[PDB]
């Protein structure tokens, strides 16, 4: 599954009160930048309307078939490209979201969920952003496995 268009939009529907709004926007815009730096994709943030990728902070049963589970456990989930909810990213509001090394760094999680929004599955490489359990090294960057995977779907910049 992949997006047919290379110019996509996203919208942050709501925000967690754990961080100032600017920090949430920054964390999300930098996560998209990681993926657009190695592919021909471009991302535009819209303030209203329906976007290709809708991001929201929600808790427990939130109208999809994957209810959240409170603090810890699953931290966020996303949907592969497609119509409707395809591409959407949901972050569990019951977690403590940070901008530093304390669990759990929003930018680090957003980088992994947007990989799913673009069509990636999980990696078996512990240094990869797409590994299935959270890791935080201090500096969020794509690993070779991450680069290889997204360029296999959209080509290289
Ligand atoms: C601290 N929680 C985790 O690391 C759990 C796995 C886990 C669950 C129970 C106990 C130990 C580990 N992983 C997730 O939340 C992932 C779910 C997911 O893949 N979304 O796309 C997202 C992270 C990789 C950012
Ligand atoms: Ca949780
Ligand atoms: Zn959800
Ligand atoms: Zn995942």
């Amino acid at each position: 599954p992949r997006w047919e268009q290379t110019h996509l939009t996203y919208r942050i529907e709501n925000y967690t009160p754990d961080l100032p709004r600017a920090d949430v926007d920054h964390a999300i815009e930098k996560a998209f930048q990681l993926w657009s730096n190695v592919t021909p994709l471009t991302f535009t943030k819209v303030s209203e309307g329906q976007a290709d990728i809708m991001i929201s902070f929600v808790r427990g049963d939130h109208r999809d078939n994957s209810p959240f589970d409170g603090p810890g456990g699953n931290l966020a989930h996303a949907f592969q490209p497609g119509p409707g909810i395809g591409g959407d990213a949901h972050f569990d509001e019951d977690e403590r979201w940070t901008n530093n090394f304390r669990e759990y760094n929003l930018h680090r999680v957003a980088a992994h969920e947007l990989g799913h929004s673009l069509g990636l599955s999980h990696s078996t490489d512990i240094g990869a952003l797409m590994y299935p359990s959270y890791t935080f090294s201090g500096d969020v960057q794509l690993a070779q496995d991450d680069i290889d995977g997204i360029q296999a779907i959209y080509g290289r910049s």
